[PDB]
């Protein structure tokens, strides 16, 4: 029972449960629960305002290392503090009832989601999925979702933390469009991990995993630059998947040999220089999440929004 374990009770960030008015389900994953809630008087100074948020809580089946988790996770936020391009955290409820993990919400869905609806009926790009299909994104925009996930990730950098898991389903896009990292904090497995097995969504995150942290489970700021390139390659391709069949135990043959990904139809030789130095076989050769803020920054000034 959750009134059996001693929830950390932070007055700063802790929000009575009736402020919360629960709405649709936001998504799932491993034992945690997403859902939309509208918080009343989230900020002390405006106690009969409405602000949409995401709230975060443990599924039917949690054990106490779930509970852990969240926790842990949580707290993780708490300290790596807050940045316009990460999820950030809201506030909590950890009294008379389960733990609630209140976070920002983005409107818009993930990375890979918003850019595979906005994809044109075009050559360069696969079938836009999305039955309801929204405005294409100009060169600029593409260019601009690059560089906000990198200052995201130069901010988490700086706060020593390391994602191990950088990639476009874990890109949340706001209603104003602003590119937010999720799952910054998520508490890492101690035991050895399944190369296979894929996400609740689908998703190998084998495919994302520098060489290094893929041979010998190493994670670094290098390893995540790698992914970063990965999400690089994702973006240009409006959503696309990384290493197009290529299978997984022939992933490992094919990175170790110096083969990468093609660049894609739409991508300027630049960027895609960017793509290949972020997965430089040496990780102290890649660039820093630094040196990729202020490429990107210099090239959505040169980018056309025509
Ligand atoms: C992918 C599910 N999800 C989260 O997992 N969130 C989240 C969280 F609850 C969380 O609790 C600690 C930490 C996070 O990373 C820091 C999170 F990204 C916050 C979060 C905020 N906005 C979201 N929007 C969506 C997708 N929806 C689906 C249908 O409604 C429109 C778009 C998922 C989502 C969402």
């Amino acid at each position: 029972g959750v009134s059996e374990y001693e929830l950390p009770e932070d007055p700063r960030w802790e929000l009575p449960r009736d402020r919360l008015v629960l709405g649709k389900p936001l998504g799932e994953g491993c034992f945690g629960q997403v859902v939309l809630a509208e918080a009343i008087g989230l900020d002390k100074d405006k106690p009969n305002r409405v602000t949409k948020v995401a709230v975060k809580m443990l599924k039917s089946d949690a054990t106490e290392k779930d509970l852990s988790d969240l926790i842990s996770e949580m707290e993780m936020m708490k300290m790596i503090g807050k940045h316009k391009n990460i999820i950030n955290l809201l506030g909590a409820c950890t009294q008379d009832g389960p733990l609630y993990v209140i976070v920002e919400y983005a409107s818009k869905g993930n990375l890979r989601e918003y850019l595979q609806a906005r994809r044109p009926p075009g050559l360069e790009y696969s079938y836009n999925p999305s039955h309801n299909p929204e405005e294409q994104l100009s060169s600029k925009d593409l260019v601009s979702c690059a560089y906000q996930v990198a200052r995201g990730m130069e901010y988490l950098a700086s706060k020593k933390c390391i994602h191990r898991d950088l990639a476009a389903r874990n890109v949340l896009v706001t209603e104003d469009n602003v590119m937010k990292i999720a799952d910054f904090g998520l508490a890492r497995d101690i035991h050895h991990i399944d190369y296979y097995k894929k996400t609740t969504n689908g998703r190998l995150p084998v495919k994302w995993m520098a060489p290094e942290a893929l041979f010998d489970r190493i994670y670094t700021h290098q390893s995540d630059v790698w992914s970063f390139g990965v999400l690089l390659w994702e973006i240009f391709t409006l959503g696309g998947s990384p290493y197009p069949g290529v299978p997984v135990e022939e992933l490992f043959k094919l990175l170790k040999e110096g083969h990468r990904m093609d660049k894609p139809s739409n991508c300027t030789n630049e960027l895609y220089m960017m793509m290949r130095d972020c997965w430089h076989a040496v990780p102290s050769q890649r660039p820093t999440f630094k040196q990729l803020v202020e490429d990107l920054d210099r090239i959505v000034a040169l980018t056309s929004n025509q």
